[PDB]
């Protein structure tokens, strides 16, 4: 027994790297569960943590569906040491375009997998972090939980709701010592953004003409501040790190400093007028 | 034809009061289409109604359960004006007890019909008000959509969300001419808040005793508040109209002036944890 860490979504970007940056940690004491929604999906870890020699005993990759209760007990009673110190809420589903444009198959999922299955990662876990008075929490941040962004009204949904769920626990939680820390990320390269744009090229046929030319517009200018501030899911991983580390966690960490300025300003506007200006005067 | 209103979940409360005070209005001027998720419930709907001697014809109740789209989509097609120049997205429900005392049907029921309704509305009727280049979208708000409060994880998870749901969609929406914004509310003369009596067993064999004891201390402190905060829809739906009327809505419209000084705080504090002490110690 050593501080186990029990990571969902640790199949790719920051769940992957973060397993093995905390398994191949060389003061030896991480002990990881790096589940995965789906096993098969595990040789680019298995490689990863190979190609770090990250030593035996250190890792065992099990498999969680967050939008599973019954994935996700299971993938508990696994824990043979009895008990987790740190739990990372990761896994994550994205979805962009056109409000009008997705299905509601589509928005479930984001807001089953996003929200409900951190519900299902909290109701199992914090239980028993709290009978025995220390634990900690992680979350994966975003600046869509802070700040709304075109075309992604239900991921920003999904995160906005995320910032609900945890600032309300952390404030019960305080007397009971288990600490939550939300990873305020930015963007950054993973698999999460190399897939989900899906074909902007479809959108047109479930939309108005001047919609899609603004979801193209906004596309170019994504690709464009993704390739300028991308960070790379090590660079993150290290945030994840200094929480852990911190005595007294906070409610957040910011991975990038970037979004720090829109948000800002934004906390100097209450009717939400001058952000909404700002921000559409920049995305397009 | 004139100013048509389709307001959902009318059944009671808030919806119930903006339905009538529109229709009753003096100016005769708005055609309301109060919705219910089941008719049935519409006698006291036209109580008011008849109280408020709404002449024949500016109201007539649809049927419509935000959680079913065929439902929905029926509800629109009833509209006989070919518009709907006010849309307003009001139904939804509450949810408190211990994360891990709530259940899944539940914490699914609330995100299913809070956001994915308010989604699948915006889906039918944002499309035709985009083409009209005018429209007028209401969302009841609310403070926790914009804090985090104590055994109301679920819930400020899914008000926190539509914060988030509409922001993002807004920033597009600016050139289209269409006007988004939400009602932040606060505590109001509603049955549910003020009838928060019982706390069963079903809490106590679903939790520890430490929780157990901040649960109920919990509701004290939330009983006292409503009692002497609690509004009556009635001012409610007067701060809608408020908006409705402005030539150019703010993203943001505030029922109470009670609670801005306590997110006035969050807002100097990137960390959220000045809150998360803040509002426990005023909580607890
Ligand atoms: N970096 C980003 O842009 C970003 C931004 C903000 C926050 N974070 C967060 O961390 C996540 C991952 O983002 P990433 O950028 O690291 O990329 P990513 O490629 O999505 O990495 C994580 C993904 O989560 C998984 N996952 C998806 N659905 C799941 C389910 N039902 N059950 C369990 N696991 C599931 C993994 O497996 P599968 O491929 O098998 O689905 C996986 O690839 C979140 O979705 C979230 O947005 C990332
Ligand atoms: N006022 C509050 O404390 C408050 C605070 C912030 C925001 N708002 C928002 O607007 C709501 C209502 O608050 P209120 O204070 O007006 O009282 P309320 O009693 O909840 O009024 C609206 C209600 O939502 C309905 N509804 C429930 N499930 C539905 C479904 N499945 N499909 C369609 N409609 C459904 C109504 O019909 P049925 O009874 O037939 O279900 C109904 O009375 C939200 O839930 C939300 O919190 C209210
Ligand atoms: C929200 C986000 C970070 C911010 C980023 C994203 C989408 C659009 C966008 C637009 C901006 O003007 C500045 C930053 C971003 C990312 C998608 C995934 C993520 O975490």
């Amino acid at each position: 027994a050593r501080t186990v860490v029990l990571i969902t979504g640790c199949s790719s970007g920051i769940g992957l790297h973060l397993a093995v940056r905390l398994a191949s940690d060389p003061s030896q004491s991480f002990k990881v569960y790096a589940t995965l929604r789906d096993l098969k999906t595990q040789g680019r870890l298995w490689e990863a943590a190979r190609a770090l020699a990250c030593p035996p005993g250190s890792l065992e990759t099990l498999q969680l569906d967050v939008r599973d209760s019954k994935s996700v007990a299971a993938a508990r009673e696994r824990v043979t040491e009895g008990r987790v110190d740190v739990l990372v809420c990761n896994a994550g589903l994205g979805l962009l375009g056109p409000l009008e444009a997705l299905g509601e198959d589509a928005v479930a999922s984001v807001l089953d997998v996003n929200v409900v299955g951190t519900v299902r990662m909290l109701q199992a876990f914090l239980p028993d972090m709290k009978r025995r008075g220390s634990g900690r929490v992680l979350v994966t941040g975003s600046v869509g939980g802070l700040m709304g962004l075109p075309f992604n009204d239900v991921y920003c949904a999904s995160k906005f709701a995320l910032e609900g769920l945890c600032e309300s626990l952390a404030v019960l939680l305080l007397p009971f010592g288990v600490h939550l820390s939300l990873i305020e990320c930015g963007p950054v390269h993973t698999a999460f953004m190399e897939k989900v744009l899906g074909s902007p090229e479809e959108v047109l046929d479930r939309t108005d003409i001047h919609t899609f030319h603004r979801f193209y517009q906004y596309l170019a200018h994504s690709k464009q501040v993704f390739r300028e501030a991308a960070q790379n899911p090590e660079e993150v991983a290290e945030v994840f790190l200094t929480a852990l580390r911190a005595p007294k966690p906070t409610l957040r960490y910011f991975t990038t400093e970037r979004f720090l300025p829109l948000l800002r300003m934004r906390l100097d506007d209450p009717s939400g007028s001058n952000y909404v200006t700002a921000m559409h005067r920049e995305v397009f």
